[PDB]
């Protein structure tokens, strides 16, 4: 009984083992296993008096890593049922019911031999094994063979977010629950969300060059295939062309047009120029990425991108998680940008800072002033160095006017829009108590500004993101259904929780068709706004936008903050990710817009 | 439902609580706790929908030291119910879920209140307690009072000889079975057992004079009253009395007859001169050990022994272990020293080889030279210095006489000899193959001392020692019964154990025993037994019987070093074992050996 994980559209995707004991009957156990278990110990004052004691014990026996009983530790550690084991791995396990953590085979694999050979030599003093049954198990290796018990390979990052959420609130007895999570999580658009990420990281990394083999002269068989990319090794290079080595045993050909692309990294503003021969490129011995075309008759040389990105997208109505992406790829690592990549927004905080000068009383087209301005000893600049001087709020928001957003700033307060920063969903110990916050400058995740920009596409609400829609126990009860707060109740019948409001109608609404606008005047759809984002030195692109079904957040950056390049600033990588996933997840809805007659 | 063990009587004597898990229904759970599990992460995304959730854990949320749900947390930590804890401890609880070794206010109460206190702010953050609220519960300390969950102040030795086996063999899992452990301890022999240590190791530390406080300007609470002796700190000293602050806050004084007795230690043979003065006893900040009157109207000074003793007593007809006593006190060391304090023993081995000499057809009356002998380089001396020639053997047997039982091993063999000591449980890796084995070389565990002398009380038999009769599962079942092999069937299917001795062997060695016992050494004529030492009296051993009972005492220091010059031939261990069976065996009919 696994934890189990589903989509919302009824699509087993994850499954995670627990703590596990596999019962087995006591004259089913091997000799040579009850005889390590009697071996173990110098003394005993309970020979038959133990044997009769252990029956009681053999099934529940703590023995490390999530085992109970001598199968479930025969499973865990060497994927075995008890006769497969051989006397070393019997003596191995009998050796940990003392100190299942001392002498355990994975945390401390030197102590753990060390008490198995103990043992080991008590079974041969008490003739239960042979001289040479004794010399085969002392030299043989720990020989550990631990099945995979996270199963997580259709939707990673939607699987690891139900794990990893339940475990940090709940510890790991929540695993062993054997539920059922019925999450919100659409499985199309999971799948469009995670191809663009992907496609989206590939084109801002393929435009930066090429940066050479991962590898050179390291064994074939220590490399991965993830992400539609399979290592190989470089054994002939030709002029136009090199032969490589592949996992599968094959030799395949990769032909000029494969690797033609591959200008070489010089910095974050600077390729190389176009390769004229393949031993620019590569090297016999280099370790590289193929990828073959739709029916295997061409392979193209290819790169892991070095920058990361994350896509998540809510329901503006109830918070409903449809897509996460944490990364490019989960084999990378189990890290969730969406939910723990701390970042600055930069520009993209603006709409949140202009909607409580909208609530104040002003219009798109109230006049305000971008010129020169300086507060005690700082003096903000505009990123292009120029002033606008009396321009409409509409486009002062659309250039991203640092002067602008101060003076906004100054006019509402600091702790004012501090306040309407965490109703957005912003966290208060993130947001400083300056005037820098105009620019952007507090900690968010992607996970925030999705809730911040959901505001403007539900009519001025506050949603709280959720992933779970329904928890059945393992005999179909069910034990939890969703009771979010709905920012519109009849928008439901197309219920009983009321959202918070946190903005005017008119205010949500006037910031929408800003946004819209913004997107109109840079898919063939007229129901979507939304608002690119760039920090300094180009650190992060975002893209925050939405119709009014569906709000997505996209960003691309390295992990280590460093600058994407000078043609990077405005959220550049960040859209064509948010533009793909939007086009294809919206393709065949009808238009939705602001809703101004429904209640 | 706790591990619990019993006696022989069926009395409780044992409770060791395991994993705990206290269910509550979630509309008794005060709004400050749920508050406080909703302000312990920074982010929920499944914080009203973790309000319904939590409802599904609450109750199994794995909180550190075997606490399962919040009502266990609330006991294991602060001995409260759920609803007596204050904010701050809900705060405190509540940070443990995610990392509960990491965040365990007792290993790590650093970080534990680090976290408390984060929690606290975010509770304040999030208006679910006000600013006063908040203030008064950063301020409040740790504050934890933890219950004891190991219940084991009757019979210690044997509460613990359970506890610590199971867990031994089968692991932590051993406790949190809820299983009843009915033991063979019998609950009168184990009383008696305990005092006559206790007494036993008090006779001989009095003799080898006053060693000085325990400890000199050391905090009271750091010491345990144990054995009838209370921890005091000296507080003030007069010419022949002294005050001394107890652990319950009082002052008592310590007259001249309380303390008189005072000479001081100077080595193993020598003690000092008789004190004048109380200052020549004790100085001002010293920790000392008082013991009071029948009923409390006078303190005494009185010193915990640094020598230790054992005693173990089976049944010899099946190995039932009846009284078992590790060491002075359980509280003072927990070491089981029956169980597992290897010791040499010395001349108490004799009547092994002595018995395989009777075997071979050699009698208690057969002449047998005590004279200087050599065996290549090795030229074992009788510990007297002196040769008596031509003897009896068993009168080479009361004496103790190695040259004797040199002779013997030459004649028996050192074959023939180590499968008899292996027959009753002696390690194997234990027993050299040489001539050291007559002088009691092989180091052995008291526990297999006493199954060596159950042989000859059961007529030559080998019998296993078990502490185990039955154990039933927490609702009542008998899950285990024991079928010990015994050595006489009709004088209870059954096992039958194997023969390891001749039964006239058995049998006449009986009687040598008796003879010594009776004649050489309890209004009793069923007896028999034997004195041991060892080279330089480094222990003091006795091992003696009747036909139900089978007792061993041995006195030593844990750090080997000499009892003394006049501690020879058992001296200090013999009392404990006549004031053990004197009492043991009140109101027994006589009970001897049987030649068949």
């Amino acid at each position: 009984k696994p934890l189990q994980v589903y989509t919302a559209d009824n699509q087993l995707i994850a499954e995670y083992g627990g703590k596990l004991s596999i019962p087995v009957e006591y004259k089913q156990i091997p000799p040579n296993f009850i005889h390590a278990f009697l071996a173990a110990e110098d003394s005993s004052f309970f020979n038959l008096s133990k044997e009769d004691i252990l029956s009681l014990y053999v099934n529940k026996i703590f023995l490390g890593k999530n085992a109970y009983g001598i199968a479930a530790a025969a499973k865990i550690y060497y994927n075995k049922s008890i006769n497969e084991l051989s006397i070393a791995q019997m003596a191995m396990i009998a050796g940990l019911p003392k100190a299942p953590s001392k002498y355990n085979p994975v945390v401390n694999p030197e102590r753990a031999l060390e008490r198995r050979n103990w043992i080991l030599g008590r079974m041969l003093q008490l003739g239960y094994i042979s001289q040479a049954e004794y010399q085969k198990a002392v030299a043989e290796p720990i020989n550990l063979n631990m099945p995979n018990r996270d199963l997580n390979n259709i939707h990673p990052y939607a699987g690891e977010m139900v794990r990893s959420e339940l475990v940090k609130h709940f510890g790991e007895q929540a695993i062993d629950s054997g539920y059922k999570v019925y999450t919100t999580i659409n499985a199309k658009r999971q799948a469009i969300a995670e191809k663009a990420v992907q496609d989206g990281l590939e084109a801002y990394d393929r435009r930066h060059g090429w940066r050479g083999a991962e590898a050179h002269d390291k064994p074939l068989s220590e490399f991965r295939a993830y992400a539609n990319t399979y290592p190989a090794q470089v054994t002939k290079v030709n002029s136009s062309s090199f032969e490589a080595l592949m996992q599968d045993g094959s030799t395949v050909t990769v032909q000029w047009s494969g690797m033609s692309w591959a200008r070489p990294y010089r910095n974050a503003n600077s390729v190389g120029a176009a390769p004229s021969r393949a031993s620019q490129i590569v090297k016999v011995k280099d370790i590289v990425r193929l990828r073959p075309n739709e029916a295997k008759t061409a392979w193209s040389l290819v790169q892991v991108p070095k920058v990361q990105g994350q896509l998540i997208a809510i329901n503006p109505n109830d918070g409903s998680i449809e897509a996460i992406v944490g990364g490019y790829n989960f084999y990378q690592s189990k890290f969730n940008r969406a939910l723990q990549g701390w970042r600055q927004p930069g520009s993209t905080i603006k709409p949140f800072l202009y909607a409580l000068a909208l609530e104040r009383g002003m219009t798109p087209y109230s006049m305000v002033n971008d010129s020169p301005i300086t507060i005690g000893k700082w003096t903000p600049k505009n990123s292009d160095g120029r002033y606008l001087g009396m321009i409409p709020l509409r486009r002062a928001l659309y250039l991203s006017r640092n002067t602008v957003s101060v003076r906004l700033l100054q006019t509402v307060g600091i702790e004012r829009t501090r306040q309407l920063f965490m109703d957005f969903g912003l966290q208060e110990d993130q947001i400083p108590r300056n005037y820098t916050i105009a620019l952007g400058t507090p900690q968010v995740l992607p996970i925030q500004m999705a809730t911040g920009y959901a505001t403007f596409a539900n009519g001025g609400y506050r949603v709280q993101p959720h992933f779970i829609q329904r928890i059945e126990d393992a005999y179909g009860k069910v034990i939890y259904e969703a009771k979010p707060e709905y920012a519109c109740i009849p928008c439901i019948n197309a219920q009983y929780r009321q959202a918070q409001r946190i903005l005017k109608s008119s205010s949500a609404y006037d910031m929408a068709n800003i946004l819209r606008d913004v997107i109109e005047h840079g898919i063939g759809r007229s129901d979507l706004g939304g608002k690119t984002g760039t920090t300094n030195d180009a650190k992060d692109a975002w893209f925050a936008g939405f119709n009014g079904k569906l709000v997505t957040v996209t960003w691309v950056g390295f992990d280590q903050p460093t600058t994407l390049g000078r043609r990077e600033y405005g959220g550049i990588a960040a859209l064509p990710i948010w533009i793909n996933f939007m086009g294809q997840a919206l393709q065949g809805t009808p238009a939705a817009w602001v809703r101004l007659e429904k209640d």
